[PDB]
């Protein structure tokens, strides 16, 4: 059988196209060693993917290889790769049809790259690579609609009619989980606070999961922030620092919605939709409104698809029946709108073959 | 001498009468400060164009008040002229005939505004409005043949029997060289290509320019970037980034001749040229094949006239003489056109007086 | 028992004999799939016909099999009424006597083809073909007058006194429902708009069949159209453009008596009448001028009646009583027709069976 392996900026997530939940959940980490010491009872070891990455951290320094959505560093990639199969999956690739993932619309060399590594260093029968977006899509249910999928590195408006993007609609920002943490930091220090390390950025990058929220309406919001300590929520931070954080809470995942909050030049999510709805061809449109789905990391926050509600509706003509879906289970879609397509058997002869390398080369597809 | 000012949807050019060269050429972008201020650079005045307000999009909200070569915005097509005369070739609208022009199949009262206003408040001592494709075949010296324009805006097929428009086939596709560079922000995204800012558009729009091509035969071409590298030719993005493009480089410009990729069932401009051609009458049908000239931007692409060769041969008799007629200028042909036609001494009776505006007003033309 | 099953350059309208309004009712299409994949609910497709190819419409590709009211193409044709019986009735064609209808011109060859079709597949036990216009003057009672049969593909005038149309004097005139929506679309985008989707190339139709009026004075109400009155009309897209149609509503009916409005250089449905009386008989004429009916989908039009009144009476002997009947249900008269004539308590031995067919062959029917 087949294994799918969604490559994140920041969290990779694989496993074998059959069951409905990855296998494989790690962070896109390589660590690197920042002192020759011995690891108890280990070689000194010359990097550490993922998990391992994540806990020897502070001995180390640490990169990601996907910065954005762009696979940037390719030796870092195969660390990841490898982590998978030999450390996560505890499977040997020549076994297994692989399956990737991808950003709404591709080209060629960054693909003939994930491509060719694939079939030469590791081995795998096969390997098909997927639209990511498009694949919360197929995780949807559905064909037609326009996804928001925002990652750590990058959001994308995805805007599709029959399994594919009517691309030309499809915006990025690079406005994103990573710099919504830079915020949250930033406004913790301004409430009078500080932050040094990674692994303390990990502790921010964390309260914005716990504590950082999508209201309905800013104004209010303040509003509310200004009348009562009702917003504020402790929590103590692992030292001993149980800290407040209240008018911050919303003031971070804003960003989204007004990046005028970090100081950037570009127009906020809720416009983008319009936008590259009205980029598009007119009157199939109304499907896509009636289907805006989101997924990825940043999309988790607490009252985004509500908010967008408001929010499109606004800018779009009030009878334009707007319906925005935001899974559950998102941080997986990509991954359960892979698992089920990979076990497809009318896209079984999707998948590239061994062989169509070795003739044919890199840029199959 | 008389001015030359053609309205191009996104490229406007201005100049004079005799001027082999465009006097001035620059993006037909109005911009207005989005807070207007006190001061000196601070955006401080109503209305911007040109290359100024491009690069100030930081501080503006940019604005192409015409669409698909019907000027969809008069509040904004006007002060872009008063910029035109008094910015861009630094003279009094009232001293010199203007020549201005526009797109085939101008609803009337489109052209009598045009006419409105450059009488009006520019006080121009004559006009006269000009069909694009019409001007552009002027700038190869001919009367007759059938013409097809793809600009920025819009995609334009005439049959231009001895120095006259036939309406009936005057054919238009409304994908065109902008959505030609949307048709490349597409899909550059899985290679983690960044396009979407004004900016990172703008950087897709030169790579269109500089490696998009017609390929003569499309999945042949395809299976060659495939097996080889050949197609793929790196470029350097502006912050550094040595990207490659490979397929991209064949696939955008291939939206003309198949609509379809973008999402418009529309007629190739191979097919539509065909249909423009039998929807005239049989003998001047033999011209308009040997006769074909091509107008605009987005008729730069390398491969263009070679494959619209080979289709239009599969498409006409073997025995009928398909021609076609490229200028290497033809992004201002349009233009020359113009500055033709306003120096042609023959032509100097055939301006519209500030007289017959003021007998016989907007209507006549 | 008996069916009547009305087939159309627009619709195909089927039910049981004796049934007041059409139980079947679907478009004359036939498409046939772009792309191999699973619609998933079905296994792999031949073809689709009705509203399964009106809404695949892009993915497929869409045929006409019945231009005009002439059986075009009989592939097509017969899966059209292997559509119309299995799963439209829900029920088996064997038991059942089944009257169909033809066009007022129509050839030996499609009267005895779609009857080999009949019985030789469907093993229908009865079946009648019946000439549209005839249907019509028997929906509406009488057996003598002048039938104006204008549907979506054409336009006709049959004289018929006693029970049979008359071949000689139907005049046929190929522009029709069609041609006129279609116009609307040019008229309509020359007033600044474009229906460049699927679901306004819809409401192009739409606007066309509520909003529209063969104003009586036409020029008098051109007047009333320049010096602007409240007489326009908007209406809304899928989106919240309200589009207004004022004037172009009532210049696009226009059409049915000058078709000049569109480009053919003949005579007006009125005049068309008024010939066809000259070249029938002088003593019928009484009849003619006074039982001129009208049907089929186009003559459902707000004025076309009176118009049509004045019209000929501005070009008869004035010693002469004139009358044009236009019914309340016009739009599905042949189909009425049809129904009464196979519950007519005479008709049952006129039904004509397998048993008259098999030993006679295709020329008994």
């Amino acid at each position: 059988t087949a294994l799918v392996c969604d490559n994140g900026s920041g969290l990779v997530k694989a496993g074998f196209a059959g069951d409905d939940a990855p296998r494989a959940v790690f962070p896109s980490i390589v660590g690197r060693p920042r002192h020759q010491g011995v690891m108890v009872g280990m070689g000194q070891k010359d990097s550490y993917v993922g998990d391992e990455a994540q806990s020897k951290r502070g001995i180390l320094t640490l990169k990601y290889p996907i910065e954005h959505g762009i696979i940037t560093n390719w030796d870092d990639m195969e660390k990841i790769w490898h982590h998978t199969f030999y450390n996560e999956l505890r499977v040997a690739p020549e076994e297994h049809p692989t399956l990737l993932t991808e950003a709404p619309l591709n080209p060629k060399a960054n693909r003939e790259k994930m491509t060719q590594i694939m079939f030469e260093t590791f081995n795998v029968p096969a390997m098909y690579v997927a639209i990511q977006a498009v694949l919360s899509l197929y995780a949807s249910g559905r064909t037609t609609g326009i996804v928001l999928d925002s990652g750590d590195g990058v959001t994308h408006n995805v805007p599709i009619y029959e399994g594919y993007a009517l691309p030309h609609a499809i915006m990025r920002l690079d406005l994103a989980g990573r710099d919504l943490t830079d915020y949250l930091m930033k406004i913790l220090t301004e409430r009078g606070y500080s932050f040094v390390t990674t692994a303390e950025r990990e502790i921010v990058r964390d309260i914005k999961e716990k504590l950082c929220y999508v209201a309905l309406d800013f104004e209010n919001e303040m509003a509310t922030a200004a009348s009562s300590s009702s917003l504020e929520k402790s929590y103590e931070l692992p030292d001993g620092q149980v800290i407040t954080i209240g008018n911050e809470r919303f003031r971070c995942p804003e960003t989204l919605f007004q990046p005028s909050f970090i100081g950037m030049e570009s127009a906020g999510i809720h416009e983008t939709t319009y936008n590259s709805i009205m980029k598009c061809d007119i009157d199939i449109r109304k499907d896509l409104y009636a289907n805006n789905v989101m997924s990825g990391g940043t999309t988790m926050y607490p009252g985004i698809a509500d908010r967008m509600q408001k929010e499109i509706t606004a800018l779009a003509p009030s009878t334009m029946k707007i319906k925005i879906i935001a899974p559950p289970e998102r941080k997986y879609s990509v991954w359960i709108g892979g698992s089920i397509l990979a076990s497809l058997s009318t896209f079984q002869q999707m998948w590239i073959t061994k062989q169509e390398y070795d003739e044919a080369g890199p840029s199959i597809v």
